[PDB]
């Protein structure tokens, strides 16, 4: 019952007996002599010349004795001070072609060095402020920035890093949360967070253990100083082969702690950043002492950034609501609202939202029902996410009712100040290599590959980060189609239709297989990865995949050149809908349903505004090009089609557009089955989409047009909520030029998001490698 020879022991002793592990303080369960034996601090963390070849005094924090290297408990500068070696940072970058591990090591170990609140722009402070970090970044592989998950808080992002899962899937939806099934609350401070019931998914340390790879204890009690954490990892690395872990993690509270007090760009932040870099230097010096500097893979990673936030920029819910005592708020850089007491007829969340919507001219938050939040946030499918959510403007706070802190974080994850860091260094990482920015959900697959592990099912796209690594244990393969398209010719007469709406004989080559494929399907046909029956429909200006089940297109593909002219809908074609002779009356929509539904109207996927001729314009009014649209939504859609597509074509030297409907009534981010569709157009089997997407593709080399592109592609995409009002847009009374683009930028998306929501697979026939295509699919156009 003591810590004699057990300090930071990898085994965890069960109750009641006392412990000597990393987290014994966090449970208040350490042995009587834990601080005496394990938290040694005498004579600091640095050897001095007078200590060289000293006899071991066991009261010292670290050692300068000739027995220390074998134990791994030397001070990190021992060989520099006592053996005339250089610091790691003073050595030049040398390419690590293969791992160079000492005897015993069957694989390169992984060191995860996670720094709290390390904003991406701090990297610009350079080798002046952070020599060690700048060497890792220069010599190794790095991105401009890494995107965190929403909310951009500590716990959701640390656990996302460990699982590859979105917060809604792993369950840690915030630093604070209530679970109605448990009827308990989780808090950053306190003992409740230690209970396993909160934590879903499978984090890296469990994935490792289950596949026979030993993991160090990832988490450190705040009492343990940063130098003690580094020495502990160095001692663990000196263990026998059967006791030694292959994966470790260091966590730092800085620069987050100091960012909170002083804000992100204070002159006070230089000191935190120097301390962090000094600590990195101690690790890299320590690894060099053990001849592990060209063996271990190191990941320098942050959980989120930091924004300027002060007490004077606080919105109060009592300035909007008359009954803030009947509701519970998770306050701060985000809002989550809940009823105070259960069983309250007075509490209607739809009236609360209405009361919080566009009420002051300069209002610095926006309310949402969680299912109406942008889909890119993936913040809805969990019982711990409150129905009512407030997205708060950058630099602001929200509190319930009416300084020491100048910084905070937790805002929308595409906000520039919330972006964080990634650096990879070691044998498996590439040498002096810059990679495009990526999302922290992708890192778990990378870390599994660095340890030879099969990842558990997660939300990363395995293969999308292969370009970070020298050698790739995982080769992504493209999934096969589950459903082959039908290609119906002309079958029925126009006389034999009766769809209830007023509006070829000379043209034999009408709607035939010609150059439609080459003009309008630039990257091959989208593959349907679920079981359904659908038809391919060719036209002069566009191709489409028409679902016979949902009675509309799943996708519509067209290519607008830079020089394309916009035209108007003629007065005679304004209420025009033609039947499609290639599709049966049974599998077609009818106009009668849209007359019966007073709320609902219709729009077109391929725009009649962009048609190539007066002849070809008639193809846009086919019933197979038609989809259900609320009048409110048609303001947005008509503006996109008539104005914005041309604008993008003009800006990007032509664009290829792929547009279509999404059904996600259970808000899980996944394609709905027909059972889960909860709304249809009045008295018919035509389903109502929850969202509409478009994918806008062009050549990254803008000097080449979109239809003659040799090299990489550039993409931007959106998933627009299909809502009966424009209450989300506070300026929707003004001209569409003052608010529709802002709405679309808020609802930007990855092509991967649209694939989960549609069951489609895009970009199947290109000249690019599949790996490069997976990176293109995971890209988000942020507009920052
Ligand atoms: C100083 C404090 C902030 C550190 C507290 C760390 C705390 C969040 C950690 C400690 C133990 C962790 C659990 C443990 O590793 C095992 C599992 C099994 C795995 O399948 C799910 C995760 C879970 C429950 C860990 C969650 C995080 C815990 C509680
Ligand atoms: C994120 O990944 C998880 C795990 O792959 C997905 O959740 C799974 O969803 C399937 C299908 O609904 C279920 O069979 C499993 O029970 C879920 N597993 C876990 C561990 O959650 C989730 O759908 C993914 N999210 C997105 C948006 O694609
Ligand atoms: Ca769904
Ligand atoms: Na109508
Ligand atoms: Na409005
Ligand atoms: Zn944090
Ligand atoms: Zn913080």
């Amino acid at each position: 019952g003591s810590c004699k020879g057990r300090c930071f022991e990898l085994q965890e002793v069960g109750p009641p007996d006392c412990r000597c592990d990393n987290l014994c303080k966090s449970y208040s369960s350490c042995c009587h002599d834990f601080d005496e034996l394990c938290l040694k601090t005498a004579r600091g963390w640095e050897c001095t010349k007078d200590r060289c070849g000293e006899v071991r005094n066991e009261e010292n924090a670290c050692h300068c004795s000739e027995d220390c290297l074998s134990r791994g408990d030397c001070c990190t500068n021992y060989q520099v001070v006592c053996k005339g070696e250089s610091h790691w940072v003073d050595d030049d970058c040398e390419e690590i072609k293969v791992p160079e591990c000492p005897a015993g090591f069957v694989r390169p170990p992984l060191i995860i060095f996670s720094v709290d609140g390390f904003r991406a722009s701090y990297m610009k402070k350079g080798s002046k402020v952070m020599p060690n970090i700048e060497k890792l970044r220069s010599c190794g592989t790095h991105a401009p920035y890494m995107r965190p998950v929403y909310p951009t808080k500590t716990f959701p992002n640390l656990y996302t890093l460990a699982t590859g899962l979105y917060p809604e899937s792993h369950g840690i939806v915030g630093n604070s949360m209530y679970d109605p099934v448990f009827d308990a609350s989780f808090h950053l401070r306190g003992r409740e967070k230690f209970n396993h019931r909160w934590w879903g998914g499978q984090p890296l340390w469990i994935t490792a253990t289950k596949q026979g790879v030993r993991a160090g204890t990832f988490f450190w009690s705040v009492s343990i100083p940063h130098e003690r954490r580094i020495l502990t990892i160095l001692q663990w690395l000196s263990l026998p082969d059967n006791e030694r872990p292959s994966v470790y993690a260091f966590y730092s509270e800085q620069p987050d702690f100091s960012g909170h007090k002083y804000g992100p760009f204070g002159p006070e932040m230089t000191n935190p950043l120097r301390e962090i870099d000094k600590t990195v230097g101690q690790l890299m010096d320590g690894l060099k002492q053990l001849r592990l500097h060209r063996c271990v893979n190191v990941i320098f990673v942050g959980d989120h950034g930091m924004e300027d936030v002060t007490c004077d920029r606080t919105e109060f819910l009592s300035n909007y609501l008359t009954n803030v005592d009947d509701i519970t708020l998770v306050p701060g850089t985000l809002g989550r609202i809940r009823a105070k007491s259960i069983n309250n007829s007075k509490y209607d969340p739809k009236t609360i939202i209405a009361a919080l919507t566009c009420k002051k001219p300069d209002q610095h938050f926006k309310p949402y029902m969680k299912q109406h939040l942008p889909k890119r946030l993936h913040y809805a499918n969990n019982r711990r996410i409150e129905d009512i959510h407030l997205l708060v403007d950058r630099r602001w706070h929200v509190a319930r009712k009416p300084c020491f802190f100048q910084g905070d974080h937790g805002f929308d994850n595409k906000v520039n100040s919330m972006q964080t860091v990634f650096v990879g260094y070691g044998p498996t990482f590439k040498y002096r290599t810059k990679v495009p920015p990526f999302e922290n959900i992708e890192l778990y697959n990378v870390m599994c590959d660095l340890l030879g592990l099969k990842p558990a099912p997660n939300n990363g796209t395995h293969g999308s980060l292969n370009h970070l690594l020298r050698t790739n244990t995982f080769r992504p393969t493209m999934p096969d189609e589950v459903s082959r398209p039908n290609y119906p010719g002309i079958m029925y007469l126009q006389s034999e239709f009766d769809l209830g709406c007023t509006c070829e004989e000379f043209n034999k080559r009408l709607h035939t297989k010609g150059s439609t494929k080459e003009r309008h399907l630039l990257y091959g046909r989208p593959a349907v990865l679920y079981r359904t029956s659908y038809d391919i429909l060719y036209h002069t200006d566009f191709e489409s995949g028409y679902s016979e089940i949902f009675l509309m297109p799943l996708w519509t593909s067209y290519t607008i050149s830079k020089q394309a002219e916009v035209s108007s809908i003629p007065e005679h074609l304004t209420n025009c809908v033609r039947p499609d002779v290639r599709v049966s009356p049974g599998f077609s929509q009818n106009c009668l349903a849209y007359k019966n539904d007073k709320q609902m109207s219709y729009g077109f996927l391929f725009p009649p505004y962009l048609s190539s001729s007066p002849e070809a314009k008639y193809d846009a009014f086919l019933v197979t090009n038609m989809v259900p649209m609320y009048p409110a939504f048609k303001r947005v859609w008509a503006y996109f089609q008539r104005v914005l597509v041309k604008k993008y074509a003009s800006e990007r030297n032509g664009v290829n557009v792929i547009s279509g409907p999404i059904f996600d009534y259970n808000y899980d981010g996944l394609r709905d089955t027909e059972d889960e569709i909860k709304q249809y157009v009045e008295g018919s089997s035509i389903p109502v989409p929850t969202h509409y997407y478009s994918i806008i593709t062009s050549c990254l080399d803008f000097t080449q047009p979109a239809d003659k592109c040799d090299g990489p592609l550039s993409v931007s995409s959106f998933i627009l909520p299909h809502r009966p009002d424009n209450d989300e847009s506070c300026a929707s009374s003004e001209d569409e030029s003052k608010w529709v683009e802002e709405l679309m930028k808020m609802h930007t998306a990855r092509v991967r998001d649209i694939e989960h929501l549609t069951g489609l697979d895009f970009y199947r026939k290109t000249s690019r490698s599949y790996s490069e295509i997976l990176t293109l699919k995971t890209y988000l156009h942020t507009y920052e």
